[PDB]
């Protein structure tokens, strides 16, 4: 590879991102003013585990398609063949719409986007599954503090889906190969941006992982849509 192509490679992750980022960073931020009203919560608390159920299953499978809308965006992840396509997205897409909601996280007083307003965790209480709802925000509460530039969630994202050691790839080398071009454009950003301190900072492996793992493992117990 070359220098001056992989500061290229840097500007596709960022526009097939931002173009494939759901909802426009200028919209979360500044609609952060109003909340639920404490009627509001309630109204979500009534609400049949089974309603506000199928209401996550339906934004998650939405920011999920937003998901794969930005794998299909990157620059060298359609020449890979299509088994390496499924997998990455497979075990990267539930991990990389975990990263996208710190976006939305507001550590201000712990508030997430949840359908046109910002609230807090207790306006999932009718789940009932406390550490499962509560592991995301305080996930993302961290995440918030660095305050993630949207260069680096397209950079990190990116390095998410794409990982020669996953499962099984088959052409893995073809994976190991575009997985380190990543990285160099994400270390090079970095350094061009004098951010390469966060390296040391951000959660190891790992988090991701074990994070979505634990909700990934209660549907296939309870659940019999998407698994
Ligand atoms: C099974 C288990 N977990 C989930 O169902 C689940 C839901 C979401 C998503 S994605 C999403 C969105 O895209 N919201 C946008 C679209 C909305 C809009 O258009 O306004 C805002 N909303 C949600 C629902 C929110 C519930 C409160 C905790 C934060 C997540 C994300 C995930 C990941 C990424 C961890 C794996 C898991 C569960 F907790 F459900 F049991």
């Amino acid at each position: 590879a070359s220098l001056t192509e992989i500061e290229h490679l840097v500007q596709s992750v960022c526009k097939s991102y931002r173009e494939t980022c759901q909802l426009r960073l200028e919209d979360l931020l500044r609609q952060r003013s109003n909340i639920f009203s404490r009627e509001e919560v309630t109204g979500y608390q009534r609400k049949s585990m089974w309603e506000m159920w199928e209401r996550c299953a339906h934004h998650l499978t939405e920011a999920i398609q937003y998901v794969v809308e930005f794998a299909k965006r990157l620059s060298g992840f359609m020449e890979l063949c299509q088994n390496d396509q499924i997998v990455l997205l497979k075990a990267g897409a539930m991990e990389v719409v975990l990263v996208r909601m710190c976006r939305a996280y507001n550590a201000d007083n712990r508030t997430v986007f949840f359908e046109g307003k910002y609230g807090g965790m207790e306006l999932f209480r009718a789940l009932g599954c406390s550490e499962l709802i509560s592991s995301i925000f305080d996930f993302s509460h961290s995440l918030s503090a660095l305050h993630f530039s949207e260069d680096e969630i397209a950079l990190y994202t990116a390095l998410v889906l794409i990982n020669a050691h996953r499962p099984g790839l088959q052409e893995k080398r073809k994976v190991e190969q575009l997985q380190y071009n990543l990285e160099l454009a994400f270390h090079h950003h970095l350094c061009k941006t004098h951010r390469q301190s966060i390296l040391a900072k951000l959660p190891p492996k790992g988090k991701l992982r074990s994070l979505c793992s634990q909700h990934v493992e209660r549907l296939q117990i309870f659940q019999h849509l998407p698994a």
